[PDB]
């Protein structure tokens, strides 16, 4: 029974729910490795474990738990893991456990949220272009005109694991990253393997930089194919300021709909290898990381040239200066143009409204404060300041490999 | 044999000193506790090993470990524990374990000074009167006219532990805090309950912001006594900025030297409760945490209405904006007046460049990434990139009990 104390409130908040997690940390008790990034077929045997806690803890979310129509449930989901050493969820299990997987996502400051989700089953689908087909429709639902709601397009589960559908972009809506003879990088540096991959694929580049990346899908295990999302369904905020006028000569913009494509969604021990889930950003990801990461668009030069600063000195703080000015103008742009995005620190106070909320209503909430703390001005932000324990609950979203390190090719 | 991975550059590094490590984190495989502020008389058998693993590796950092002069040492020691339970560093064992519990402290990101420390052996001291004369001689020299020195200050060990040589103070030069009759607090609110523990002994204060207070000094177990360090020997840096020139008038200004008091220095099992250590500042500790956050000076109100900003929307950044500011002020301040002050980003990527010497030339380099990442602009700088592995080695810094809360007073 542990205690999380906040230390610019002094509010104090004991968890119990850890008890429920089963899963590993990375972690042992001499040693700590909550800042690594990355912390490392499934046979019927295991599998009805997890369908039974998935099972147990779904009635007893619905306040019917133990009843018949449980215990047939149980009794339903054995046999047919005897029959076909798997099963089928429910379209409401199949509900439940998205909606659980992102509440439980201990990366993310977003999960306030997390039980306004638009699941989209998608378990019908048999080839890419029915991939392409769901994917679409998840953008303009998502989108809704800037009006940005959250979603989740569920693909079939891995069964044997050499029919796997995969989305093998990042995220839905990436733009293409291009290296140069000079070694230099136009687009996003982020994506140039990617790029490249689907230019090996018979893609036909514009070669410039915000470059909308092409869809390649994976279905059923085969070889993937190349689908350009119509661009009517991309929405695009360009990023201006709302003092700097040379601020547009930048020429900068993003997208809008931040859809990540490359996680698994494991729920009740069934694995989901296409699910992509989209939200709205929080404003710091485009402006701090997309934009000024070094390996990313690294605008920090420029910005700070046009800004006329001392440039000579570290310890001017021109990068922080710049570094403050993008990121106002990519909220004061989103907002212009009536397209949903939160501010890092309107994002973090809910965070700790809601982790209130989860320690109360279900005695715990798992976070991971290296995540968690937005990546500028991070101690005027209340979670700063917040204690977290990170554990591994389940229904969750994992990491996966990239699929053409994986993928038996065969074309 | 781990590996530690840097996102910004792909340099790993492999850390084998983790092996070497003894104590507990607090985390277990199923729970991480990376983000707990505080993780939670000893006996003649408990410290012969403590003695015995210390002066192994003493011995063998001079070259000479295992000939004659070292098994004199370990029957030396050996033979005194029985005799007293205790036993004696030499002057070169206390210089060594001080500076590797400097270097071994996993939250402190200016390690790469570690071996540049001077040590005052202060262990024939006997009354707070003695305690004053040793401080203001640390004072004095760590100070050296604004071109700051690393020390540190070692007052006798405890022994019984009814006995202890204690510095009442958070640090040798803190300001004072006050609350008002309107529940407002004037100078540091941090220090309030200290400033009326001195109050309660006598203290005459100037009931002003910036009112340096006077040294409680705790000696061999007795009641402490007050002592006003003498005002010549207090070096501050009034805060300017280099454009804002309402910023003067702002009346800002923190003292040169920072000098923690309040910690316990642990060498080959022996608990030194008085230790004091200062080196100089992150810019960050000042204009971030000091000055802005909430429960400290909390001046972001301030600044940000004399640069005449947006304060009605959160998503304004207004509180980012002068946060920069603030920041650039405390550096441009203390580097007009030579007084010593590294900025963010030159001392995390001191903190990488020492990183690889420890990871090279000892296999590895404790690393608390909550601690080491800067409070502010965190993904600018390097070590936002970098993973940590962070386990607890010893001779090392632990927290403490204050004094008020476990003093037998009799007075
Ligand atoms: C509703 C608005 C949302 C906001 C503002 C938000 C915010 C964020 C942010 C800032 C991150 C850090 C991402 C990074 O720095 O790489 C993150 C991570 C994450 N989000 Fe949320 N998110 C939202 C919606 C969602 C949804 C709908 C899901 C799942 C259905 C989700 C699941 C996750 C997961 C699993 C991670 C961890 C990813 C990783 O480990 O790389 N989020 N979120
Ligand atoms: C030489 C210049 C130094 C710099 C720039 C520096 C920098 C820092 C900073 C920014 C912190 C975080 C403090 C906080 O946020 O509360 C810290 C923590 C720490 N420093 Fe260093 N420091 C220096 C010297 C020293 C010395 C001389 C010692 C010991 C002999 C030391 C031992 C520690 C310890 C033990 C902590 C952890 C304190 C805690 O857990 O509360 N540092 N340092
Ligand atoms: N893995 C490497 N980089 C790498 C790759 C991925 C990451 C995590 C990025 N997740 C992106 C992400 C996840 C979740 C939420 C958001 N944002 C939203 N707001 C949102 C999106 C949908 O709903 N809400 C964004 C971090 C580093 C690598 C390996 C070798 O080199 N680089
Ligand atoms: N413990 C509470 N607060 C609290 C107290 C202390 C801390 C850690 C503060 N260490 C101060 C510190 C330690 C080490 C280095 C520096 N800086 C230097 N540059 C430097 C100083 C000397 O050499 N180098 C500063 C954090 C929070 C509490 C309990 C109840 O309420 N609050
Ligand atoms: C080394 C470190 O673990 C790595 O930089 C992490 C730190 N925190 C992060 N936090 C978020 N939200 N996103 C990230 O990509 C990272 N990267
Ligand atoms: C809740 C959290 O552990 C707490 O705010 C920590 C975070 N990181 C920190 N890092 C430093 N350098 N100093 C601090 O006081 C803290 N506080
Ligand atoms: O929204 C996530 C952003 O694309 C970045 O933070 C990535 O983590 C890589 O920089
Ligand atoms: O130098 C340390 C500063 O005094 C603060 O960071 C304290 O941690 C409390 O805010
Ligand atoms: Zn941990």
């Amino acid at each position: 029974f542990l205690k999380v104390k906040n230390w610019e409130t002094d509010v104090v908040l004991t968890d119990t729910l850890h008890l429920k997690s089963t899963l590993e940390t990375g972690c042992t008790e001499h040693i700590c490795m909550g800042s690594i990034m990355l912390p490392s077929v499934a046979t019927k045997d295991q599998l009805f474990p997890l369908a039974k806690e998935f099972l147990d803890q779904y009635y007893s979310s619905i306040k019917r738990f133990g009843s018949k129509a449980h215990m047939d449930r149980l009794e339903e989901v054995n046999k047919e893991i005897e029959s076909t050493s798997t099963y089928q969820l429910k379209d409401t299990e199949l509900i439940y456990g998205a909606k659980h997987a992102w509440r439980n996502a201990s990366r993310c400051v977003g999960r306030i949220q997390w039980s306004k989700l638009q699941v989209f089953d998608a378990r019908d689908c048999t080839t890419a272009h029915g991939m392409f087909n769901y994917i679409c429709n998840h953008v303009k639902y998502a989108t809704n005109k800037g009006n940005l709601r959250s979603a989740i397009t569920i693909f079939p589960q891995r069964t044997d694991g050499k029919h796997d559908f995969r989305v093998w972009n990042s995220q839905l809506i990436r733009y293409a990253g291009y290296k140069q003879p000079d070694g230099s990088t136009l687009g996003d540096p982020a994506n140039v393997q990617f790029t490249e991959i689907c230019i090996q694929q018979g893609w036909k580049a514009p070669r410039g930089r915000f470059d909308v990346l092409p869809l390649l899908l994976q279905a059923n295990g085969n070889d993937p194919e190349l689908f350009q999302i119509p661009p009517e369904l991309v929405l695009e905020v360009p990023i201006r300021h709302p003092k700097f006028d040379w601020f547009k000569d930048l020429g900068l913009k993003w997208y809008g709909l931040p859809a990540v494509s490359n996680m698994l969604l494991e729920i009740g021990g069934l694995e989901f290898s296409a699910c992509p889930f989209s939200g709205w950003y929080m404003g710091t990801e485009i402006g701090v990381r997309d934009y000024c990461d070094n390996s990313r668009y690294n605008i920090l030069e420029e910005v700070a040239k046009k800004m006329d600063l001392d440039m000579r000195k570290t310890s001017s703080l021109w990068k922080d200066q710049a570094l403050v000015e993008i990121n106002i103008a990519v909220l004061y742009s989103f907002q212009s143009d009536k397209v949903t995005i939160v501010d890092h620190h309107s994002a973090t106070e809910s965070f700790i409204k809601h982790m209130e909320n989860e320690y109360r209503c279900r005695g715990g909430c798992p976070a991971d404060w290296v995540w968690i703390v937005p990546p500028m001005s991070g101690s005027i932000t209340p979670v700063f300041h917040q204690e977290m324990l990170n554990y591994r609950l389940t229904p969750s979203f994992e990491y996966q490999p990239d699929p053409w390190n994986t993928h038996v090719w065969k074309g």
